């Protein structure tokens, strides 16, 4: 470990459990002893030849006054590693939906998740950068009165900035080897292709059918070509069999996308609105993981 607990970052942030990473940069839960509350710290060694902090930070920044994004709180480089410091959240998906009685999730809380989520990729498409690793634990539901039924969206180490300077999409490079996790990458990033915003919009597909069916037909097969060949060969619409009818427009519409062309939102967010109106599932329900009633 990169900080041993106890260690205190700028007089300011101790460190007390380390809660993920490890290979890129390793992320802690620290006491924040100015405001007092615990927050999320990561943290990168200064020696490391490919560093995305400075990246990572710079999204974290432009996406500052929109939904479903960590407050920052800080950041600073020093002689033996560069830090960012942000809000913390609470429960993932991914362990909420298999903490489920038969790890799915109901449609009205599916649905739902759906609309935030989706909220929170065009708001990181709209400052011009891919997410290019959306998946179930990289989503949290909020800790706090204020945000315990929030879901924000987590991690930019693996971003990229799809625009140039003037917001015009930059080139695709020739063949680019993709980053993200093998169960939810699109067909497009397993060909190793150039990754465009309906990328991060086929692996919300995806999380989307997990949530409602509990599995997807590749889970557990960990061999990223295999796993690619299943998904080039697989009949989409099978998996739309226990699924709202109108996620066939979904589904139709992020398969015409191409690296080029801005995905119309409003589209996917009528699917899921209109699918939520049809059922008669309102954004006061509890999610599934609430009790009570
Ligand atoms: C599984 C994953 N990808 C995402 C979850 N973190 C653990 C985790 C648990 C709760 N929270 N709240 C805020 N930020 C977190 N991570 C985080 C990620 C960053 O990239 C930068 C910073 Br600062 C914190 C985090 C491990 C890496």
């Amino acid at each position: 470990d990169i900080l041993p607990a106890n260690y205190v970052v700028k007089d300011r942030w101790k460190v007390l459990k380390k809660i993920g990473g490890g290979g890129f940069g390793e992320i802690y839960e620290a006491m924040d002893l100015l405001t007092r509350e615990n927050v999320a710290l990561k943290v990168e060694s200064a020696q490391q030849p490919k560093q995305v902090l400075k990246m990572e930070v710079a999204v974290l920044k432009k996406l500052q006054g929109k939904d479903h994004v960590c407050r920052f709180i800080g950041c600073g480089r020093n002689e033996k590693f560069n830090y960012v410091v942000m809000q913390l959240q609470g429960r993932n998906l991914a362990d909420l939906r298999r903490s489920q009685p038969r790890g799915t999730f109901t449609l009205s809380t599916t649905l739902r998740l759906g609309k935030q989520i989706l909220e929170s990729i065009e708001a990181i498409h709209s400052v011009g950068f891919l997410h290019r690793d959306i998946k179930p634990s990289n989503f949290a539901m909020g800790r706090l009165p204020s945000t315990y039924r929030k879901c924000y969206m987590l991690d930019f180490g693996l971003a990229r900035q799809y625009t140039n300077t003037t917001g015009d999409v930059r080139p695709p490079r020739n063949v680019a080897g993709f980053r993200g996790t093998v169960r939810y990458a699109s067909v497009n990033a397993h060909k190793n292709r150039e990754m465009g915003r309906h990328d991060d919009l086929w692996s919300l597909f995806y999380m989307l059918v997990e949530f409602a069916v509990g599995q997807l037909p590749w889970r557990k097969i960990k061999d990223k070509e295999q796993v690619g060949m299943i998904k080039e060969k697989y009949e989409h619409r099978m998996l739309l069999k226990h699924m709202p009818s109108e996620f066939h427009l979904f589904l139709d519409h992020i398969a015409s996308l191409d690296y080029f062309t801005k995905p119309d939102y409003q589209l996917i967010m009528s699917v899921f609105e209109n699918s939520m109106k049809e059922r008669g599932i309102a954004e006061n329900e509890a999610f599934d993981w609430e009790k009570a009633g």
